[PDB]
């Protein structure tokens, strides 16, 4: 209940919110059904419109107006947004010549530049130069300020999951908000686009930036606006708060628009009718820029244009239907669309069973424009699965289409012509970025970064502290002129021991053998050395990954490569090589196919054993430095000690294999060399975080080694290809990838075809930051480089996404 009988009368648009059945007359009431009975007549003036003209100059006030061109606006702060244009000769914002701003030009009073975020919905990154002539507000600040080429969104590439994420620099799975229709089965309850569930509190996890600065005395403006204020009174608004004396002033404000994405999905991201959205878009950029000029703050505020996602040519006749495919289609719920989330429709229903569902989803057509997935499975750059909210079932839609669960879903619920939704690495899922003021830098282009790492800057341009979040503190530095955040490289927890010759061959009894008992103060004293770490610097480039958590573990030297073997898990945590241009493949001389060597610096009690493998009649074992790449004959033997072998399922094998034998070499080629990390990944409560020793679900049968979840591998080499990777004086390039280790190659339709066919598209659908895999292995990695900490903190976050050129 509201008692409506409440008057707005000097409280339009008032901060804080009054607790029902009181009368709202905040930005929000509308929402709410709660408005006071005279908020429309006080609240959202129309008369006059909202511009200037040279007869209203100098005017009576009437307080009737939407907006004032009276000698007494300014002070009131309230005048049109071109009243100083139109009436006292100014020029707009946008005719004025671009100059530097060194420092904030602030009015008295103001502790600190004001944060502005300009949020655009459905503004795809490729709209900044197609759209470029009909934009002219929008690409001043672009151009003038500091911009990125585009912005990686969050998956799934919706609205909500997205502005809360740039609300928090959470991931969805943690922040809560995972898609526009979610179900919860703790609450038992459902959030929807439309309706009033979507309010109550418990859906939105984090501390999102409005209550960061609230809690740390920063006033924050309201973020969200009901859908009938019109963008003019929302400005119009924002330019009245910031007229409020200093102790009641917001310094931190946002602004929403519902285009480009309304007619996007109409006419599609590039339909005729998207010039007028884009031109409108620009105008209200142009009337912000305007306003806070005659207030004297727009060489003071710090503005950010961001986007929440793109948008995608999507139309009714691409879709797919789970009718086409399951016999049993009544007795699941799917949420459909850009993505397909399935549940049993029945928790009572035990004839369910998600093995078969997948089963009947998983490449049954030649063109099948979905990919069924448990949702441990997917991408770990997705970082989609840690919530009750998200279903265990997932389909990942090819972009273009949409899935549903029978066709009457489709006619009975063409219309639109424009989508968005799908996997957050698609071309036109990306977003846009522009950040301009005294606190941003002066024409400065930045490298495309995720919108998981702007929290940390608002919070850095507020002068706020940021509650934890997925964001990487220090690797958008590079964005500012001021305000830095300078952090420092995480404590080593565990130092590693550096075993030496301790055991006698014969003490082993691992069940393994190998072809090597074939026999010099030449090669001898040289085979001393490089055990002791005689070529470590050419292995190790940029230093030992540091352990940031208690273990116990040993670093291994050899010829060709350097290893952290972990005594617990029983298998390296990583193991590092340099494979230069010039290198050459070899392969497995035949003696030596099944040979595993015991380790003579290893207790046997701290070994792996062969038998184990013989015995488990599921799983094989590859080897984390591959044996292909052996320096000489004499070094290939280190290649097959059990202290570099892990354990491999054999369909994963076939991937392994072949990006040892055949990609390693191949980027070495293209790069000019590449130093290769790579080990394996625990994770099997998919939360994105290395597993303790007690989380492992499963062992190579009849023994203490774990299976590892995923193998990663981490491809460093001058970002100056001239330069080989291991003489490099500038800055890095990176790729990386976290490979599902599965027993099957049923992700991959073709993989009954030569491994030249399918291997690398799905090595690229695993791609990933080095970020994600810290997270996932409790290790650091570019410890000693000669390159500043911010900039080695933007290579982690670094993505590559195979995507070609926006
Ligand atoms: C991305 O960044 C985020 C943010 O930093 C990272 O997420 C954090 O990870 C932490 C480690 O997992 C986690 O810490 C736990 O917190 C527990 C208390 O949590 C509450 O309080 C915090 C702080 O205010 C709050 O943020 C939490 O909010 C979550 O849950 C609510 C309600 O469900 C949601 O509204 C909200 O969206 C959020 O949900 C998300 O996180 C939870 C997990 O907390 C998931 O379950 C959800 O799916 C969703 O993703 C909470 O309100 C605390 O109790 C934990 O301590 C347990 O474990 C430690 C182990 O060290 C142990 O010492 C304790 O004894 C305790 O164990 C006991 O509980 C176990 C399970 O009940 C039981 O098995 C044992 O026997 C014991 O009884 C733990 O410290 C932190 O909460 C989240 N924060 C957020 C916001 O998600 C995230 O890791 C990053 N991702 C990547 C890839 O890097
Ligand atoms: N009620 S409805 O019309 O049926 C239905 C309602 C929900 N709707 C719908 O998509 N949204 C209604 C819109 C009003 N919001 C808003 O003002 O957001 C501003 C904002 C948000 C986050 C920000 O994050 C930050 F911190 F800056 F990074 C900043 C600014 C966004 C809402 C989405 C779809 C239509
Ligand atoms: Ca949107
Ligand atoms: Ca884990
Ligand atoms: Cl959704
Ligand atoms: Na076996
Ligand atoms: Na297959
Ligand atoms: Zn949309």
């Amino acid at each position: 209940w509201t008692a409506t009988s409440g008057s707005c009368k000097g409280r339009c648009f008032e901060l804080q919110e009054v607790g029902p059945p009181d009368c709202r007359c905040d930005n929000l009431c509308k929402s709410y059904s709660s408005c006071c009975h005279d908020f429309d007549e006080l609240c959202l003036k129309t008369a006059r419109g909202w511009e200037c003209t040279k007869d209203r100059c100098g005017e009576v006030r009437n307080e009737e107006n939407a907006c004032h061109c009276s000698e007494d606006c300014l002070s009131r702060g309230d005048c049109c947004t071109n009243y100083q244009v139109v009436c006292k000769g100014e020029s707009h914002w946008v005719d004025d010549d671009c100059e530097e701003i060194k420092v904030p030009e602030c009015p008295a009073g103001f502790v600190r530049p004001p944060l502005i975020i300009f949020s655009v919905d459905g503004f795809r990154a490729s709209y900044m130069k197609k759209g470029s002539k009909v934009m002219p507000n929008i690409e001043k600040l672009r151009s003038c300020g500091t911009h990125a080429p585009y912005m990686r969104p969050v998956y799934p590439t919706k609205t909500f999951p997205n502005l809360y994420t740039l609300a928090t620099g959470l991931y969805p799975e943690s922040h809560g908000i995972v898609g526009n229709s979610m179900y919860d089965p703790v609450f038992d309850a459902s959030f929807h686009l439309r309706g009033r569930e979507k309010f109550n509190h418990r859906w939105w996890g984090g501390q999102p930036l409005w209550i960061t600065a609230t809690k740390q005395g920063v006033r924050a403006g309201t973020f969200f606006w009901s859908v009938s204020i019109p963008h003019e009174r929302r400005i119009l608004t924002i330019l009245q708060w910031l007229s409020l004396p200093d102790n009641e002033r917001p310094s931190v404000y946002a602004f929403y628009s519902e285009q480009p994405d309304f007619s996007g999905h109409k006419y599609g991201p590039f339909g005729p009718e998207m010039t007028n959205p884009l031109r409108e878009i620009d105008k209200t950029v142009g009337q912000l820029m305007d306003g806070l000029k005659q207030l004297r703050l727009h060489r003071c505020v710090n503005v950010i244009f961001v986007g929440d996602h793109g948008m995608e040519d999507v139309t009714c006749d691409r879709t797919e239907f789970l009718s086409n495919y399951l016999t049993n289609v009544d007795d699941i719920t799917l949420v459909p669309g850009t993505l397909g989330r399935i549940r049993a429709k029945s928790i009572n229903n035990s004839k369910y069973d998600p093995k078969t569902i997948i089963a009947a989803l998983t490449c049954k057509k030649p063109d099948q424009h979905f990919k069924p997935y448990m949702k441990q499975h997917l991408p770990k750059r997705l970082h989609y699965a840690n919530n009750r909210r998200i279903e265990d079932i997932h389909l990942l839609v090819d972009r273009r289409w949409h899935v549903a669960r029978k066709p009457l879903d489709v006619y009975k619920k063409c219309f639109f012509q424009g989508d968005h939704g799908f996997d957050n690495k698609v071309n036109s899922m990306q977003t846009v970025f522009v950040g301009y003021g005294p606190t941003f830098k002066y024409r400065t282009k930045v490298p495309p970064f995720e919108n998981i790492e702007l929290y940390n800057v608002m919070c850095d341009l507020l002068g706020l502290k940021p509650a934890p979040n997925n964001g990487t503190h220090g690797s958008l530095n590079h964005l500012l002129r001021t305000n830095t955040f300078r952090p420092t490289m995480p404590d080593e927890v565990s130092r590693p021991n550096y075993p030496g010759i301790m055991y006698l061959q014969s003490e082993f009894d691992l069940g393994c053998t190998c072809d090597d008992k074939v026999e010099n103060k030449l090669e001898e004293l040289n085979k001393r050395l490089h055990t002791k770490g005689s070529t470590k610097e050419r292995h190790l480039l940029y230093g030992r990954p540091a352990v940031l958590y208690r273990t116990s573990y040993d670093i291994l030297y050899h010829t060709d490569f350097e290893s952290g073997y972990s005594e617990i898990f029983l298998m390296p945590l990583w193991t590092s090589y340099t494979i230069s241009k010039q290198a050459e493949v070899s392969s497995i001389p035949e003696h030596l196919t099944n040979c595993v060597r015991p380790d003579v610096r290893v207790s046997p009690g701290f070994s792996q054993n062969c038998l184990a493998y013989k015995n488990d009649k599921q799983m094989s074992y590859g080897f984390l430095f591959p044996p292909y790449l052996s320096s000489s004959p004499e070094a290939k033997y280190d290649a097959f000690l059990v202290t570099n072998m892990v354990p491999m399922y054999p369909a994963f094998k076939r991937v392994w294999a072949y990006f040892q034998r055949v990609l390693v070499k191949k980027y070495a080629s293209e790069r000019n060399g590449v130093n290769v990390i790579s080990g394996p990944i625990f994770d099997y409560n998919y939360d994105g975080l290395r597993d303790t020793e007690d989380e492992i679900k499963q062992y190579v049968e009849g023994s203490s080694i774990p299976v590892p979840t995923h193998y990663y591998s981490i491809i460093t080499s001058c970002l100056d290809f001239t330069q080989p990777a291991d003489k490099c004086d500038g800055p890095l390039s990176v790729s990386s990838f976290i490979l599902p280790h599965r027993p099957d190659n049923d992700e991959s339709c073709n993989s009954s075809e030569d491994e030249s066919k399918w291997v690398e598209e799905l090595m690229k659908m695993h791609t990933a930051r080095v970020r994600d895999i810290e997270h996932l292995t409790g290790l650091d990695f570019y410890r000693k480089t000669s390159r500043s900490y911010s900039e080695i903190l933007t290579l982690k976050t670094y993505l590559h996404t195979y995507e070609s050129e926006i």
